[PDB]
């Protein structure tokens, strides 16, 4: 099975996934000087004010909260979307150390971690269709650096113990996502992939550009959590972010000056 080893890491996932050096990859280096300002680009709306959390997961690859999408409850709409993004769930991509951990970088910049709040398009009726569609999901991605506490987050962190091992979940109820976003709704966008297997380019991606501050102890509780399931030997989960792929034939859209 694929994952961020020597043996089946990013390097490997081509083999199992020929997408993987396609031409709408990600993640990518965001260059600031490159991405070109576009005035024609609208604020981004998010409507998470009824958001339902219902579970939080070790995946093996990362640990993830979802939410009920049967209804337009947490929305994603405007900036460069068109129509509406429901919201599916979240998870995190981190590193061993605070100087890696990001799957975007910005001026090749590392960040300690990235969260991904994935959202799939209404109009084709389930995720599972939309992964197949080139705009068929919007994923918000938000840098974590390491310093001051995110009280939102201490939730999600308090019952990482509960899911060390791949396949455990526990109840994640009443969890609001709107505490994990920073002050600013200014985004990069660029078209790309999902950056974990299958890759599909099915991904408009809004990358804010200021990071919420965390914790080093909220950063290092992530780093407790193993790749491993129960009863195999132990294998931090740690360093589970892909590296910045070919921008390719490219533009990325800055939506401020
Ligand atoms: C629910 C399912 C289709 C899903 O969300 N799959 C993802 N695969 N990579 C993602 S990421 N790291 O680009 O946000 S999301
Ligand atoms: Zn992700």
């Amino acid at each position: 099975h694929w994952g961020y080893g020597k043996h089946n890491g990013p390097e490997h996932w081509h083999k199992d996934f020929p997408i993987a050096k396609g031409e709408r990859q990600s993640p990518v280096d965001i260059d600031t000087h490159t991405a070109k300002y576009d005035p024609s680009l609208k604020p981004l709306s998010v409507s998470y004010d009824q958001a339902t959390s219902l579970r939080i997961l070790n995946n093996g690859h990362s640990f993830q909260v979802t939410f009920d999408d049967s209804q337009d409850k947490a929305v994603l709409k405007g900036g460069p979307l068109d129509g509406t993004y429901r919201l599916l769930q979240f998870h995190f991509h981190w590193g061993s150390l605070d100087g890696q951990g990001s799957e975007h970088t910005v001026d090749k910049k590392k960040y300690a971690a990235e969260l991904h709040l994935v959202h799939w398009n209404t109009k084709y009726g389930d995720v599972g269709k939309a992964v197949q569609q080139p705009d068929g999901l919007a994923v918000l991605g938000i840098f974590l650096k390491v310093g001051s506490a995110k009280p939102g987050l201490q939730k999600v962190v308090d019952v990482l113990d509960s899911i060390k091992t791949e396949g455990k979940s526990a109840d994640f109820t009443n969890f609001d996502p709107r505490g994990l976003l920073p002050e600013s709704l200014d985004y990069w966008t660029y078209p790309g992939s999902l950056t974990t297997p299958p890759l599909a380019e099915c991904v408009t991606w809004i990358v804010l550009k200021e990071p919420i501050s965390v914790s080093s102890e909220q950063v290092l509780k992530f780093r407790k959590l193993n790749f491993n399931g129960e009863g195999e030997p132990e294998e931090l989960m740690v360093d589970n972010w892909r590296p910045a792929q070919p921008l390719k034939n490219r533009q990325i859209k800055a939506s401020f000056k």
